[PDB]
């Protein structure tokens, strides 16, 4: 203990835990809403199954630093789940895509996501779309870096379907039910493998789905919304408009409660609020009005150990100096000899550090 | 600090929404400053500049910089207008989260997008936009049904890639002008934003050219990407030694080329940014740079800002809220409902459970 | 708004906001425990009168930091009220002592601390000894700086007093009185200014003077002590250890809310627990049992702003990277050291000639 | 692996890493200045040996906020050498003695600092009159926790001596020798085990003794000021006063590069300047213009591994919310001869909560 490692650290330090064959590892990597602040990503969960599967449900904007933080190379995150096509949920999809290729990413993304009401409303068509957003940046990275990595393969799902399989490899299964949600679309995930059950919310007005598919769950994860009073309080909301939003368009903490009770999970995770100093307690209190078992109030980088004997809630200390972690046909330019005739004569400058750095 | 009850002046730390910007006078925040690759210390490039006339402009929005953007307490509503320098993902990526975020926050104006044209319709700016709105046309459509859908429109002002020093953007006594970047392929561009006898430079993404050290000349601020060293490249990336040689050379710009170049534009002041800026990587960097500038000089990181007057350039780190929230400035009912019946039918009652706070908040 | 200032922000600045006439600020320098943490250094609270008038109440290991991030200058932070002589409750003093003085701090330190059962238990002895235990840093920066603003001015007042005045000046009062805690001599204050009236609990078990002599005020802090649970989960205490610590040792949470129940203040703050993601919680509704009004659970750099119509909690935004703000005898070497010099002309020549044009 | 720990990482997560048996570990706990901050602590340094002994080199205000990151028990870290009786540079002793003490050290600490010109300047003194300061705070814990971790046994050592064993146990050696700053007293040490040497240059204006018993350290350690520039636009100093402060009073960037090129360290560490974006890029070039050798440009939470083959430098990443961690422990009891420090005037106040508890309470003991 002088010389040697700290056990059972208070603390989880990305890229130092070995993951037993019996454990599953849960990180959220964006916990907040469709406004950006460095305390809150939003909505990105890592998981890491102990038979060394990797999934990424949801990778919204500002998501990727802590994904990143996770000290994972980036072969290892290639599979992603979308619960719904919001910004705030898919946002950062094009930040993994990039940043992975350049980073040594071999293996091309595979993504999982709901139908909508017409084709122009799904994840096919959304990612298709996406790709040709940044046509020019797969170009021009495609001749110099094999282009294999830089293609996404789309496996879209119908919303509708009510806890039907949308992936089953590896002894991982993926089942998925609706939400109500902004419009027809969204989804959560139940991810079952081992004996373990990993629900997913997503973001609903509390369903007679979720209680019933989510039953049971080692871990349930479910948007909690801020309070009626905190939407007058900080975004100006008037009196009756403030009620509806917890009732009409989100879950309400009180809702929250109702939905956990219904469902006895080891350890639920309410979500998708701004965690505050001044916001979170009220929201807990709306929680315990009608849940008493374990409960996480989940931020950025919070992580659930789950084992046959526990659900453990640490902190991730992580590197905000983040750097990628390595793991184990002719194509056309894209310059004119225009552009390329624009080059400066810089001989000179690099002449004393090329000379000794050649040495 | 003149009084005990009063405000302290000239604070050496800049709190954003604290300071009056004066007429004559530019504020520039590093937005971010990073890479292609993610981390929390470094956003990818974002750059916030103010003028004195009440005209706010974002140049480049990477991913990950929003936040930093957020936390500047700016209404929404001033920061409508976006140059990109490059079409990669860490030059434009977070442009959806301003287009979605600020349009859930109250914004009422569309986003109105400069950026280049490519050598042909689909490597250009035009093209990148229209498809990044289909791409998220569910968050389009769905917001559209319960908010008005004009803030959700994106004006694209593409221009001419090829253009020698040209004016891209003029209003308000505001000019913008481009010229072309040598860097991935055609397209990229450097900006000029020229205004009251003030020049500010946006360098973006390229090799060595002989556009920038010509145009940028005199600038009040001149920012130039300023790549890591060769050795770094290997310590860090473990790249085969010529590799790590031909990064510094022939892709980006070295410390030294900066160092040049910044010694022939004779900046008031200079920024060098693009480079993970950690406790074992800046040195060398920054002495790389004085091998041939001695000029004043930043070496940026998220969150430092320049303050522009006649008399001084001005470099202070920006101290500014980690839990932001947007701040307020100054509905279309005949659309069709993106739900179907089968999908509200769905609704769990929550009656009971939410009794006892719905009835304390009608009070 | 687009070149003017933001009005009412959601954040503390500190140094950007002019206090009104009839206002009050309290910063949270230090929240924490006898055990050290980046997050919450121990207990010291910073309170500026809209009079003009600064007064630190405890100065706690770790808070130096959160005070200098407040852009204040020394000269205007001189007072300082001791609530109990824990290294957790003044260990700092000798930073702010040392710190200021050699960033132009003119005046000396003024301290109020309590007596204790006998001489060598109060404030006066423990400066006093203070002093003489940094006797090296004193004698050596007397020689350089002038040694006025190296006094420090105790005023030790009797720790068994009840609810007695122990400063009057500028229309400012506190009294002190007793806590029940370690041993005799730890006190509890009440600032009292311009109607508003402010409570510094420091470290007690529930005791009957505080009920009383705290009744009313605008903002209440009291110690709000980890549950039993958490102090078998934290500290692998035996379960009857862990009972006792909540019931003769601290003030539970559900003790914090009996007290502001009986207390009503406008605005309650729990403190001297550590406020993590999993022990707030169950600190929060322990206190909720018995107490209902405005509660903030404090952590470093939560500020409150007490006005008229309003007791409001913000979290303060202040530079990690803290400097200074300005406001506005024989050596003590020996010749066989003074000959130890190097010479470094040569390393120094260039920079010299640059510097001097 | 998917499973497996990452290896040889990039940031030192304290805790996380098991020492080599030949290896040096040294963390930056401090390296500021006598004005605090968030962003540095005051000087401090934890040194741990492959062996097993662990010492804190100086223990300056703030400080100890940063070595309770690193996830050692206290019963460890009992071995504590001071090089200058500042604030800045022992202020956290009394933070380390108390804190301990409650959380549940079992053996005192062990203070090795300099005598001065006379008794009332070094360190004996010095800690004597701390624990007089603290009687109250030792008292009190002393009649609820056994009050043998509440002693500090001081090794007052002579600050004149010139490079003489002040300490000598388990083929560990520290040395001493003076430095130039303020008045007498301050001392550099060098620590010696195992064929490695890790020199702590205390504070100091250029010396002669430096350079001589300093020469081929593993790692240097030595004061390094901000420019003349720098005193100026800060602290509003007029020129000759800020010329004065960097030839008279303290070890300029330049001066530093001349004793590192003289000692030629495997690696130098610049250490007692704020680091800021606006201050650090001078004192690097300052120090380059006559040392080329390995520099770290010291911030809090910098880490050193020192092996036969390398002096790596990298950043610690540590937690923010931080607890004591258990290790090796006596369950000594109190002393029930203690008397107690209550009067029945203070315990007769005592409020009714019975109440108020008894739901918790309950539940509690089911
Ligand atoms: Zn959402
Ligand atoms: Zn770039
Ligand atoms: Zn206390
Ligand atoms: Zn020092």
């Amino acid at each position: 203990s002088s010389t040697g490692i700290a056990p059972k650290r208070y603390v989880y330090y990305p890229g130092s835990e070995e993951l037993g064959p019996d454990e599953i590892r849960v990180i959220a990597c964006g916990t907040g809403m469709p406004t950006a602040r460095r305390a809150q990503a939003a909505a990105a969960w890592v998981v890491e199954l102990g038979n060394g599967d990797k999934f990424i449900v949801d990778i919204g904007s500002g998501s990727m630093a802590n994904i990143q933080s996770l000290m994972i190379p980036a072969n290892y995150l290639t599979k992603i789940f979308l619960t719904a096509l919001h910004t705030d949920h898919w946002g950062d999809l094009v930040s993994m895509w990039a940043g992975g290729w350049t980073a040594g990413r071999t293996d091309p993304l595979e993504v999982w996501g709901p139908s909508g009401s017409r084709e122009d409303m799904g994840t096919k068509y959304a990612v298709e779309h996406m790709l040709k957003a940044y046509n020019w940046d797969y170009m021009t990275r495609a001749v110099t870096i094999n282009p294999r990595p830089g293609d996404i393969n789309v496996h879209e799902f119908d919303y509708r379907a009510l806890n039907e399989v949308v992936y089953q490899e590896n002894g991982v299964t993926f089942r998925s039910w609706p939400c109500i949600h902004a419009g027809d679309g969204p989804v959560s995930f139940a991810l079952e493998w081992n004996g373990y059950k990993v629900v997913f919310g997503g973001d609903t007005a509390p369903n007679i789905w979720y209680p019933e598919y989510a039953k049971g769950a080692d871990l349930a994860i479910h948007e909690c919304w801020m309070t009626s009073d905190q939407m007058m309080t900080k975004y100006n909301q008037p009196a009756q408009l403030a009620l509806r939003i917890n009732l009409d368009f989100h879950t309400s903490a009180q809702s929250f409660g109702q939905i956990m009770n219904m469902v006895q999970p080891r350890h639920a995770v309410a979500y998708h609020f701004f965690n505050d100093d001044d916001t979170r307690y009220d929201i807990y209190t709306g929680v315990r009005e009608n849940y008493a078992g374990p409960l996480s109030m989940a931020t950025d980088m919070m992580v659930w150990n789950i084992t046959r004997d526990a659900v453990t809630e640490r902190m991730a200390v992580s590197p905000d100096h983040a750097w990628d972690v390595a793991g184990p046909r002719n194509r056309a330019s894209e310059y004119t000899q225009y552009i390329l005739d624009g080059r400066l004569n810089v001989d000179e400058a690099n002449a004393h550090w090329k000379q000794e750095f050649m040495g």
